[PDB]
């Protein structure tokens, strides 16, 4: 009974079923250890600073198919990798299950320069959107890419795959059918001064990277057009051109 | 107490005074004797096929600062000119005053190539969008450029400027802060068989060449980065890229 996607949440995971809670609809890859995409939903209630981060093993997934956190250790000194959130906390932990965001099926193992730079950048201007009062939501689908080898976690034996990059793709109120939206897409290694302006994408793209089919709701004519389309809704969130 | 622009009809034009209709509110030029900008709200109730074209010289003007019929004879034949509209007969002729469509205020000296080609393609698009369940409404604002002399009609003596190019800037539903927009602009020799999807324009563009400043009760900020950057609505109106 929670919808987080308005639109309808991707297909083509890995799973079958997603879980669905207030913070986020997420899908998890028990091959991978990481989300496949996760689901959110901004609204004027849902923002929150200053959380704690008691990571986590989500609960509702079998332990083999997700990490523990147990799994970081050694990570940052090895990697210079951060328990990247994929759903940010800031944005979403007014809800009543927030402490699900720091749940490890929400996490990867992301550069700290990325995770601290840019990705926070951006998320710093996707949670401002909904101060503007004709602006009642934001909805977020964000997930990983795994496109080179990036190396093992070394604290631990469980077979996974660290992201090579991360992408996000927002709209506003209802539906990208009839409201701004726009489409981001980071390698690992974006250097920390990053401005996240110059790593707008197609929502085709993504998809076309990923295997999935993002907003699959939509009127097929409104899928062609507007995923081949770079959105304008990052005018409003600082950027030019 | 009709709002025909949703987000403040533009600021800028000639007269002080702006004539309101429930087709349009249109704000007139004494000096060239065409309108300098007609804005108006389509509807699911107002397109009307098969109405009828008896030009009138516009009865809430002088009539020394406007066009009459017989101030356009022998235009087609010295010009190639087809009496063209700004506001959109067959779009908005289901309005309760609606022959007001036909008043010579909402007319120009437009080439006919132009009018019965990407003009007209571009209002059927227009018009197509309302037909759609989640578009509820299409605000356009509509003009002329003066930038060229296009040559003087003969059946008058009337001082008079014929328009070198015309404007359109369309948005849906609310507001162009939160919803899809788009601005197109065609010289008068547009030829006839052109796609009107490769004539798409900023709104800056216009305001510069116009003097005009469209959907003025926008906020700043608004203002400034939504209006330099091209709109997505024209690829839900068949164009690409
Ligand atoms: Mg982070
Ligand atoms: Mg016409």
């Amino acid at each position: 009974s929670i919808d987080n996607c308005a639109v309808g949440c991707p297909t083509g995971g890995s799973s079958k079923v997603s879980i669905v809670r207030h913070a986020y609809t997420l899908n998890n890859n028990s091959t991978t250890k990481f989300a496949n995409w996760v689901a959110y939903h901004i609204t004027k209630d849902t923002p929150a600073s200053g959380k704690t981060r008691n990571w986590k093993t989500d609960p509702a997934l079998n332990p083999a198919d997700t990490l523990a956190p147990a799994d970081y250790t050694g990570a940052n000194a090895a990697l210079k990798v951060d328990r990247g959130h994929q759903a940010p906390l800031a944005s979403l932990a007014g809800v009543s299950d927030w402490e699900s965001l720091n749940y490890l099926s929400n996490i990867t193992p992301q550069k700290s320069d990325l995770n601290q730079g840019a990705w926070a950048r951006l998320e710093d201007q996707e949670r401002k959107l909904i101060d503007r009062a004709d602006i009642s939501s934001v909805y977020t689908v964000t997930g990983p890419l795994y496109e080179r080898d990036m190396g093992k976690l070394p604290g631990t034996q469980k077979a996974h795959t660290i992201p090579s990059a991360y992408w996000k793709v927002i709209f506003i109120n209802n539906s990208p059918a009839v409201n701004h939206y726009a489409a981001f897409l980071f390698d690992q290694n974006t250097p920390k001064g990053a401005d996240f302006c110059q790593f707008r994408v197609t929502v085709d793209e993504i998809e076309k990277r990923t295997g999935l089919i993002i907003w699959a709701g939509l009127p097929d004519d409104v899928q062609a057009s507007l995923k081949s389309k770079p959105g304008v809704l990052p005018e409003l969130m600082g950027c030019k051109n």
